[PDB]
């Protein structure tokens, strides 16, 4: 495929929390505004498998592998620019496009990391 990504990020949180975060349909709109996702498989504490439409056509997955105090959040994408003619594909910079999709994947992962690792709010119970 023209766009191929396999990245990993450590999140120091329970697989259940991480899987729930990545499965949030409203988050998908923020993370991937030019993609429409359809769930093919929900695999609970192990992540999720999608089909992708919109700007890209293909498959996308998250897999969670326990590590340390949490999980390694695997982000996978295999896709093509949707619908393009060969003349269009031939003029695209697939490396740059792949880079942009990697950065967006990592922004998703780092958001999930940030939110789930965040420490207790100030002057909210319990104070210890």
């Amino acid at each position: 495929n023209s766009i191929q990504i396999a990245d990993e990020t450590y999140v120091a949180a329970d697989a259940a929390r991480v899987s729930a975060a990545v499965a949030d349909r409203c988050s998908w709109r923020r993370w991937w505004p030019d993609l429409r996702l359809q769930v093919t498989e929900d695999r609970a504490d192990k992540g999720i498998r999608w089909t992708v439409t919109g700007a890209l056509t293909g498959t996308m997955e998250i897999w969670l592998e326990p590590s340390m105090d949490g999980v390694l959040l695997h982000y996978f994408l295999h896709a093509e620019p949707t619908g393009v003619a060969a003349w269009q594909l031939a003029r695209m910079n697939l490396a740059r496009m792949t880079h942009h999709r990697r950065v967006a994947g990592k922004k998703m992962a780092f958001e999930v990391k940030t939110v789930l690792e965040r420490s207790r709010p100030i002057g909210v119970s319990p104070v210890t």
